[PDB]
């Protein structure tokens, strides 16, 4: 069988990528393994019943690995992947594992913030600075000189920090953290970042709701 991935679609259209930086971690996991896979979209807001079937309860995203069995969860998904395709190999060494673990959480708080001195700014801004001295010792990704698995887990996130928090509060991680703009200047100019990228648009009409 076909080597799977359910991921979300755009709102209203079935046939455009949508904005799920998990979903998105699994795709850069399949890319840069040069694994031959199908992509099937999922408008959340309109399940088809072939993916009710697949997933009953509307969780994405979802994989099969070419045994049949349906998986969620992207921490599953890219492990499962990276024990199956070993080759090449995108293992991160666990001392760095949780390196950049509280940018994301972060990141909500304050896109949320209606109130501007309630420190979710500096907190953010805290954590960002951390990842900046980890990346000038031991970068340029998180594991040194190579991309692997906790790239494609933070870069995603990161590009949703950046997109969504210039656009409702114009804010824009700060170019003096040099190491962190090395980092995501080289993460998303990569092809399988490129490729599996959500238009800003579709980012940002996700996020509006939330806001």
């Amino acid at each position: 069988m076909a080597v799977e991935v359910c991921v979300k679609a755009a709102v209203g259209a079935p046939d455009i990528l949508g904005d799920c930086p998990f979903s998105q971690r699994v795709l850069l996991t399949l890319e840069e393994k040069k694994i031959t896979y199908e992509m099937k979209l999922v408008d959340l807001s309109n399940k088809p019943e072939w993916f009710l079937k697949i997933s009953p309860e509307g969780k994405v995203p979802v994989f099969n690995s070419g045994d049949g069995k349906w998986i969620a969860d992207s921490d599953v998904i890219t492990q499962v992947i990276e024990e199956k395709f070993p080759t090449p190999s995108l293992v991160t060494p666990p001392e760095y594992a949780s390196v950049g673990s509280k940018i994301f959480p972060s990141f909500v708080k304050f896109l949320k913030s209606k109130d501007a001195s309630d420190g979710s700014e500096k907190a953010l801004l805290d954590e960002l600075q951390a990842l900046d001295e980890h990346l000038k010792a031991h970068g340029p990704y998180i594991s040194g000189e190579n991309v692997s698995a906790a790239d494609l887990s933070l870069g995603p996130k990161l590009f949703h920090l950046q997109v969504a928090l210039e656009h409702f509060k114009g804010w824009k991680i700060p170019e003096n953290l040099t190491s962190v703009h090395a980092y995501t200047k080289a993460l998303f100019s990569r092809e399988s970042f490129v490729k599996t990228k959500p238009a800003n648009q579709y980012l940002i009409a996700g996020w509006a709701p939330k806001v």
